[PDB]
């Protein structure tokens, strides 16, 4: 197996596979082994885990010997981005596999974690057990983009909630609750949020039984005038709080949350 | 049995009231319009002709209005009627006006104390639910087994804003998550993945659990070493969130703001650091 890509998540995957015992081929800029990107050629799938797409056409003036070999590319990206390196590495004779890896660099060696797959089917399989000493795998379909949509998605979540848990935190110094105090309330149950809500998508309705808009509007104003009072930045409440005000001038008022879906999808 | 009065009968009053009556209290209610308490009249409930008369009763007066500016207005004409007497305010508003507010009841002689109640409508009255309480000690105690009807209880204190500090930082958390989950699944709809396929996803992908630990740690100590997680690749992270909703066609206000602050940290200089120190171009001066 060979590896490009050298950043915390690269060094993890190395020692996973190094631990498992395969003939682990590495190339890198730094110092910090292959003495050229050589590496293509000693055999093995070919694993990326660079920090964009476009790493990989620079990376990459050994366009030759692609012909015949597998790329798995373990980085993120757009769909749009993976899609078109798909297309070039396939130019160039290779197979392609997209992996979308949920987990930290410290998580690759364990149980709990998975990683979304799509792209070449046969590719994927015959290198599923390898993957598998990284994470469990989910292969998706044999379009290069899906694995990157679903990682995407999650991320996109993830990202929000994270930045909202800094924001709760620092409004707890701010108004003299400890860090230790407030953090298991923050803690403990989103499930059910979520179900409700993902059912009243999907349903194309949104009663206002439940909750209200105008109410929800009224409670994130709360939330933002607290900030401001304990002087702790507003701009990430803010832009929570502006939503909802385009839920009403949308005339959303009397509808429930979840309506305001409508007003971030794409026609 | 025992009697409880109860004003503001929006959602979430009108759910506290038939919690109340269910459960054997001698309820009366006063509200401004008097067709939402015929309905809690036809269940047994007392109705009241004035916000005076509904404080004689003799219990507890409890609390459930949209801000606590209604209070000053509502008890406008009753403002004697308030020496000995205990309120239990349910209502969310902010520190300052909590504090305020028991302030202002406390100089014409009553007790009082502050819920943040963490439950929508429909919970009250379940056994999965609680609420915040903070403010007089005594008046808690006197009516701690009249609240657990309503959901459990977990006292915090005398200071009369505590709990509302406590209500409003978990409401803070919970509407930027879910906003970001709206967002997410208006993405999946772009990009023709089905809300039911995604969805178990989006509630068992990360077990934040974790995460959230790890980052108050990071906070608590003061130092946010990036020798696992750096904001330079948060950032890029964030950049390929933003580019695929715009490429989507899905609104990118929201992850913008997110990305934005991510920015800022690259401005700071805390490229190599971890995310956790984000936490400090959010903190108060």
């Amino acid at each position: 197996v060979t590896l490009i890509g050298l950043g915390p998540m690269g060094q993890a995957m190395a020692g996973a596979l190094l631990e498992a015992g395969y003939e682990l081929t590495v190339w890198n800029r730094t110092k910090a082994v292959a003495d050229s990107p050589e590496a293509l050629r000693a055999g093995g799938p070919v694993l990326l885990s660079l920090t964009e797409h476009a790493v990989m056409y620079r990376v990459l003036g050994a366009e030759s010997d692609l012909k015949g070999r597998t790329i798995l590319n373990l980085g993120s990206d757009t769909p749009a981005a993976s899609r078109a390196a798909a297309a070039w590495a396939e130019g160039h004779g290779a197979r392609y596999v997209t992996g979308g890896v949920m987990s930290p660099a410290p998580g690759i060696g364990s149980s709990s974690v998975f990683s979304f797959y799509s792209g070449d089917r046969a590719a994927f399989e015959e290198n599923k057990a390898l993957l598998e000493v990284l994470t469990a795998t989910d292969f998706r379909g044999e379009d290069p983009g899906l694995a990157q949509v679903y990682y995407q998605i999650l991320l996109d979540l993830f990202w929000t909630t994270m930045t909202g848990y800094l924001h709760a935190l620092a409004v707890a110094r701010a108004e003299g609750v400890p860090v230790g105090t407030i953090t298991p309330y923050l803690i403990e149950d989103m499930a059910m949020f979520f179900e409700g809500t993902s059912a009243a998508v999907a349903e194309g309705r949104f009663p206002g039984d439940e909750d209200r808009i105008s109410m929800d509007a009224a409670s994130m104003e709360h939330v933002v005038q607290t900030s401001r009072d304990a002087g702790v930045d507003t701009a990430l409440p803010e832009a929570v709080l502006s939503l909802f005000r385009r839920g009403l001038d949308a005339g959303f008022a009397e509808s429930s949350f979840a309506r305001l879906v409508t007003l971030m999808d794409a026609e």
